[PDB]
Parts: C-alpha cells; structure tokens; sequence
C-alpha cells in the first residue's frame, strides 16, 4: 500500500503545516500537524475543555462507529516550545491520503495549553518520530508509520514541503519525480527517539564551506533552523545590522536586508536554503525588525533541522529495520 497527502502552510510565514486525515467512521476530517519530533496521534476532540477549543475540528468518538475507548489509558506531552496537552485514548481508523491504519491510537485532549487554543488552524499533531517516545500509559502506543510500515510497498515515508506553498508528505514509496539529481542518505541514531542525523558542514552565502560535524534532528514539526551558536553568529555576521535580541528571543535583522543563503551538508552532498526562506517578518506588525529563521539552539541542548531546512530538501525517513535518513535538492 501507498498514501499521498498534500501538506499545506498555515500562514504566509510557513509557520507549521496541516495535512488532513480522516478518522474514524463515517469519515470525521482534521487537519493535522506531521510532527517528525514527536511520537503521539493527538487531536482536539468533544472531550477537550470548552474555553480552550477556539475554531479548531474536533473530533467526536461518540460519532464513530469504529471508536473504541482504550480503557484506563492517558496521555500527557511537553513539547520544545514550552506547549502540552493531555487526555485519554481511543483507538480508531486513521487514514492518509489514501493510506488506512485499523486499531491507531487516536489520543483525545482534554486539556491544551494556550498556544494550541490560540492556533485555530490545527486540530491536533501526528507524530512521526519513533514510537519509543510516545506518551501513552500505562501501554505505550505505536506511531500511524509504525502501524502503516508492513503493509506499506516501501517502509518509508518522505517529506517535501513547500515554501510559501503546498507541499506532499508520501508514504510506502519515493516519489523520483519530485526532486533533482540524487538522494544522499545518511545514518540516523534512534537511541533519543528521533531522527537524528550529523550533518558534515556548512557554509553562508557564496562562503567556503567548514566540514564540521552537527549532530540534529530532523524535525517538521519545528519551524526553524537551530544550530550551535558559532554556526549562527557566523550566519548573521554578513547581515548588516542583524543582532541576538534578549527582549525579542533571538536574532533579529533589518527588514530591508537581503538575506545570504545558508548551505548544510549531508555527506558529500549540500543542501542549499535560499535566504529567502530564512526571512520570518516583522517582529511584531508594522516593525522594520525582523526576525531570523537561523537560531541558537544553545539552551535547547539538540540541534533542530526544523522546517526552514527541511523545505529547502526533498527528505526521506527511511525505516527499515535500520533506519536513515535522505536528502535530495529539489
Ligand atoms: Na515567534
């Protein structure tokens, strides 16, 4: 079996990406974040606290006839950005562009912090890193890949995302026209549950590139790019007037600059990110002071290869019995 699904940015800033998913039966349609950082099947739902639902679909296991309470069950996750949510589960057909899981555990919220209230445009996250990080107790649940995996032609899924445009999250197959010359894979470490991989270098602009070794995650559901803050301030050193703003939480540039790209390495291999994608607009509306896609993630203790970087490759996350990832230009 296959799944094709467009993914589409929520906002003109590429701030996440929603892809819809059908659950359960009849069909109750969300539009869900694909999150390679993290590994629980969430969603708004008719058990989420009123006040903190604030446009978002929910769905309604009471409406599905395929829902089934995963008795004595709960789930509670912390993410990066300091936002959470909790709840009890369900399990119930998930599909993905095409692609069906029976018996996925669908993780009802009913508690989300306020970010997640706040963002009308996604109705829950589906993770996508590896199942050892889930959050169900007191049986920890498997991922929608790692249900999918055996049925799938392929045990893979790939990760194209747009810039300022749609993009194709694919499951159980490479799709060879959706990217340019060849796909370069590399090892992954799975010992934190993630897709962590080193990058060989990197350079800024038309600059000489450093061969260093990065070790990060490849993570869709950050939005930027995180590195270690030599990498960084090497960056936003050839932006005239770009500065680390303690006030603003992080580097900050004028909006009248034309940004350099930033290049990674992936083996032999480089991916390029145009400076365009690296721009994150005004820092509050009407500012001239913008803000950088490129951050530290000095206090974060990982390296994220968030979206800013992930955009910019065609990605495969390969999960074969040892998995890789790979990057390909597009
Ligand atoms: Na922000």
């Amino acid at each position: 079996s296959t799944g094709s699904a467009t993914t589409t940015p929520i906002d003109s800033l590429d701030d996440a990406y929603i892809t819809p998913v059908q659950i359960g039966t009849p069909a109750q349609t969300l539009n869900l974040d694909f999150d390679t950082g993290s590994s629980d099947l969430w969603v708004f739902s008719s058990e989420t606290t009123a006040s903190e639902v604030d446009g978002q679909t929910i769905y309604t296991p009471s409406k599905s006839t395929t829902a089934k309470l995963l008795s004595g069950a709960t789930w509670s996750i912390s993410y990066g950005d300091g936002s959470s949510s909790s709840g009890d589960v369900y399990t119930d057909t998930v599909s993905v562009g095409g692609l069906t899981v029976t018996g996925q555990a669908v993780e009802s919220a009913k508690k989300v912090s306020s970010s997640f209230t706040e963002d009308s445009t996604i109705d829950g996250l589906l993770g996508l890193a590896f199942s050892t990080l889930n959050t169900v107790s007191p049986t920890q649940q498997k991922t929608f890949f790692d249900n999918a995996k055996a049925s799938l032609d392929s045990p893979v899924f790939t990760a194209d995302l747009g810039y300022h445009a749609p993009g194709t999250y694919n499951f159980g197959f490479i799709d060879t026209t959706a990217y340019t010359g060849s796909i370069t894979y590399t090892a992954v470490s799975t010992k934190q549950g993630f897709w962590e991989w080193t990058s060989t270098g990197y350079a800024v602009g038309s600059g000489t590139f450093k061969s260093t070794s990065i070790d990060g995650i490849a993570d869709t559901g950050t939005t930027l790019l995180y590195l270690p803050a030599t990498v960084v301030s090497a960056y936003w050193a050839q932006v005239s007037g770009a500065k680390s703003s303690s006030s603003v939480g992080g580097y900050v540039f004028p909006c009248s600059a034309t940004l350099p790209s930033f290049t990674f390495g992936v083996g032999s291999a480089r991916i390029v990110i145009p400076g365009d994608y690296i721009d994150f607009g005004p820092i509050s509306t009407g500012s001239s002071s913008c803000f950088g896609g490129i951050q530290s993630s000095a206090g974060i203790g990982i390296n994220i290869f968030g979206d800013v970087a992930l955009k910019a490759a065609f990605v495969v996350f390969n999960g074969a019995t040892t998995p890789t990832l790979g990057f390909a230009s597009k």
